[PDB]
């Protein structure tokens, strides 16, 4: 019961033009567009009920404070967290991982320990860890890759030992579209007493996610890629763990009491990790996005997308010299290169045709180096994308071939 | 050439009602309301030209990337920074101070050094420093206060020695309304080779600020209090200093190259300190706010406000048992208490009258303890506030007196 027509109707940005031609936005993987329900949801808040949160004595203040917490609660349901107090608000996935890397990392990883990451990880789930290791004096281990864009799981036994503190894996790759066997991996990581942090910035909007079912200890995703506003993300941490974690950022709202002579005492999670004035407007907008996606049902969306993907792939076969990267059972994104032509030019011609695509390393250099490629193209397929747009890509891609030879 | 009528016309939130009566929003100090120019400025961006920044190959992407940087540039002019590359985007003042406390603090303050802060500092310019001292092993020194809400400057000579690394002062208090002699203080702090970080979250919207004229090494303010959107602030750092500072948060966009075997190299300031996807929408909105305030001219606003303040003060004399806190030459806020009645109740009755005011410690406990008061009231006067609203406060305040006796 899904209708691309009814959906695309909510995104005003889609009826725009570029270079005089209709815009074919195939870069939702970099950041998704927002429906007018999400846009107005925030705007209205600013126009009719804006006030400082932090539970104030006056009305608007107390009302805003409540709306904010309802969003936290609603989001806990979305990923199916056990309780709303297991969710911390962050700017995005990047900040989320940095919070963990510091708060939890600095106090659980001693010199001599090792952390495991995959080779397909986005820079946000790499650098924060390299830094932790730099100062704590720990070892960083990487799960190699197979040619088809899948993790070489057979190497797991020789990476997971007694001194393995944490496993930071991506739920779904942002380039290959690969979806990793989280469940299984988490189990194995737990049998060694290691914690697991899943980076689901790419998973949250392609199908349902149950943090309880997975039993991951940390989960993060960004709102701007979930058809929502920028500057707001969600960090989920198991209550058991969160309570033990020390504050990262310090300031107002996250303290219980501040004394220049007695010292300062912190408040309790999650508020302990939310210092200063919130991104109230972004949160309100995130709620709108959450509610909107639920209205269509992740399963219905998951279906229309998987269908449009099969179409897209088969169609891309008629393009000569096209080289794809990743598994056949890919999700959301398509990584490719045209013959020996620099991705920068292929994307440049495509833009001229009114088609949006990303070209570069996609903040995933280690993965580019695995393929000896300096960069590739990445077309993204989202719920608001149509078959016609797929053809438009295929065609212009063949055109670029016949032209540049 | 200022007209409260023309101005209040731009803020839709002001024509709202609370408890059936017209809203008299006197809490702009906690967070200011936004004019429809700022609200739509962001909304339009989301509707017509939204895309991921980070300079992409496609059009919308490259356009958004440019708009973002124009805002950075425009903001550099607003505080009169020497160059736009001296401004880093942050969530707000709180995050800004935390960035400095970490990036600069961890590498310039050795055990045995001391940092000086005032006793009127907001918790955001206290806790971050207490933490630095905790781990680095440095001493924290406080500039005492005078009964009239002013710094006891005579104590400066005995606080500033050879081992004084930094001075973190507030440009204008958020409770007392005091404006400190920054210029002079900065000079003296520099003669000892100490750096100065000014917290102008309360100054930026009451009158012009020239970071060059002051010669401060760090300056921070939050956009949500400058009639702008939430989740976006500005951290100014002297180019000379910024270039030397090491990254705090790690992830994409802030790297030059990432190699799992070669290590990772950073990009250059300010982008080095801006990891992950920006708050593009908040930035766009910040630009709108910046441009709007400039249209009215900080000097014109500074005048209408200082005038409304003198009115307010004289009028508050007719209120029996009223106790004010702070200097006569106060700026923007009014801290007070009614007889022996808890601020919570005074504010509660005022809310019932359709008047918004803050009650509590205002994230400034050390200051409350100086007055042996557990909390006080704080009415804020902004450009959109009128004389009538002042009377409404005075009257209801006398009413609360005659009622609770």
């Amino acid at each position: 019961i899904f209708s691309v027509d009814k959906v695309r109707a909510d995104f005003p940005v889609l009826s725009r033009e570029v270079n005089g031609l209709p815009l074919a936005y195939l870069d939702s993987a970099a950041s998704a567009q927002k429906p007018s329900q999400v846009i107005d949801a925030e705007a209205e808040f600013y126009r009719h009920g804006y006030a400082a949160v932090h539970r104030g004595i006056h009305t608007l203040s107390a009302q805003a404070t409540e709306k904010m917490e309802n969003v936290r609660k609603r989001a806990s349901l979305f990923i199916n967290a056990r309780s709303a107090e297991e969710l911390v608000f962050v700017r995005g996935t990047t900040e989320g991982i940095n919070l963990v890397a510091n708060s939890w990392g600095n106090s659980n990883v001693r010199a001599g320990d090792n952390i495991i990451i995959s080779q397909m990880e986005h820079h946000a789930n790499i650098v924060p860890w390299q830094m932790l290791c730099a100062r704590v004096g720990a070892e960083l281990r990487v799960i190699p890759l197979n040619p088809d864009g899948t993790l070489q799981l057979e190497t797991l036994p020789t990476l997971f030992d007694e001194k393995t503190r944490l496993l930071a894996i991506t739920h779904v790759s942002n380039v290959l579209g690969t979806e990793n066997p989280l469940a299984e991996m988490i189990t194995l990581a737990h049998q060694h007493g290691a914690k697991v942090l899943v980076d689901g910035a790419q998973a949250v909007m392609h199908h349902p996610v149950d943090v309880q079912a997975l039993d991951c200890d940390f989960y993060v995703f960004s709102g701007h890629k979930l058809y929502g506003p920028t500057g707001i993300g969600i960090l989920y941490v198991k209550e058991a763990l969160l309570q033990e974690m020390p504050p990262w950022e310090g300031g107002g709202s996250m303290i219980a009491t501040v004394s220049l002579s007695e010292g300062t005492t912190w408040t309790k999670a999650p508020w302990r990790f939310e210092a200063g004035t919130p991104n109230t407007g972004g949160i309100i907008g995130l709620g709108a996005a959450l509610e909107y996606v639920s209205a269509l049902g992740l399963n219905n969306i998951a279906e229309y997308e998987q269908n449009l993907m099969h179409y897209a792939l088969s169609q891309l076969e008629s393009v000569p010299d096209l080289t794809l990267y990743g598994p056949q059972n890919r999700l959301g994104v398509i990584a490719f290169n045209l013959g020996k032509h620099h991705a920068y030019d292929v994307g440049s011609f495509l833009d001229n045709y009114g088609i949006a695509v990303r070209t570069g390393h996609h903040c995933a250099m280690p993965l580019m180096a695995y393929y000896n490629v300096p960069a590739m193209c990445r077309a993204s397929l989202a719920m608001y994308n149509t078959h016609e747009e797929v053809d438009r890509l295929v065609t212009g891609l063949q055109r670029i071939h016949r032209l540049l030879g």
